[PDB]
């Protein structure tokens, strides 16, 4: 159920937020580290219904960008819907340390037959958002594979359709 | 949250279930009225993880139907994850009786600017599943519009991505 977040711009503007048009809605696509957007709890995949009282419906990505650049510093209110697409799947590493899926650019592309991912019904064409809690958005595939390896048997992955 | 369902085949060996492969997973695409599939609570959007202790990952819908069809035992055992893509949006009719969207083949195509659908972030390219608890999967657009006409001010709609 929607929430109202109040954000304040930093030194020279910039909320540290990249918005994207998807299905005539507006969604958070990137959250900068140590950003006013991250310090309030904004995450990749959160829907934005309202920016300073105004509806985002039908806004193109570049309109969403322009609207944010023109907002005044000490107050930027938004109506947010915490990751409407968010799903959380738990897997169990095998003898080789493998959970059972192939990924590319942070998106699951393949499911290994007879694996943990197959038993747990992990879906392809979904972005990996969090592994065990850590934000893996924007990370290179090698870094994601690293986090997966340095984790224990139970792997709590958070996926979202792409 | 996955649960094991035990379906019991009718006199025809049918269960009233149509399946569809989405993103290397198997999904329920149509549940016939008063069938063994409706009986156990299967619904459009439900993910089928296993069929008779056999993983559905990668399977095509023909493979899934072929497997349901084969092994004509009275009991089919499925592992079901309930509607993983289900989203509920509450809108309220304006002075004219409109929440503010356009649909074509049970799918939202457009959002009217400055409307309840816009205010509540309704998304296009989504299938309407339910309108105030009423199943609309399978119904024609005219029948969907009849439900909306006979609705109160509050219109609660369950939606899922079209894919
Ligand atoms: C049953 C069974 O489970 C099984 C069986 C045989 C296998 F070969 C594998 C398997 C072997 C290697 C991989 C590589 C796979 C990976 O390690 N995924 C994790 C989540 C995992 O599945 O553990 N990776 C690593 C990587 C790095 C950089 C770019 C892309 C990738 C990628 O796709 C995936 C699966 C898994
Ligand atoms: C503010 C504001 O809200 C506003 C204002 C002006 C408007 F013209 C409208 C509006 C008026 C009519 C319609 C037609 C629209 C509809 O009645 N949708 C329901 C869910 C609703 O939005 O109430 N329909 C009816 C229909 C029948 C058969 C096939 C397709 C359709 C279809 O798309 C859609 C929007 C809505």
């Amino acid at each position: 159920d929607p929430r109202e977040v109040i954000l304040c711009k930093d030194q020279d503007g910039k909320i540290g937020l990249r918005l994207k048009s998807i299905d005539n809605g507006i969604f958070v696509q990137l959250v900068q580290a140590n950003s006013p957007a991250s310090l309030v709890g904004l995450r990749f995949g959160d829907q934005v219904l309202q920016i300073n009282g105004e509806n985002c419906a039908g806004w193109s990505s570049d309109k969403a960008h322009k609207v944010l650049k023109q907002a005044f510093g000490e107050k930027i209110t938004m109506t947010i819907r915490d990751r409407p697409f968010e799903r959380t799947i738990t897997m169990h590493k095998d003898s080789t340390g493998h959970v059972g899926f192939i990924f590319k650019n942070g998106k699951i592309t393949s499911i290994v037959k007879d694996s943990s991912a197959a038993r747990n019904g992990l879906l392809t064409e979904h972005n990996i958002c969090e592994i065990n809690g850590q934000n893996v958005i924007g990370l290179k595939d090698s870094q994601i594979a690293d986090i997966l390896s340095t984790s224990g048997t139970v792997v709590t992955i958070t996926i979202m359709p792409a």
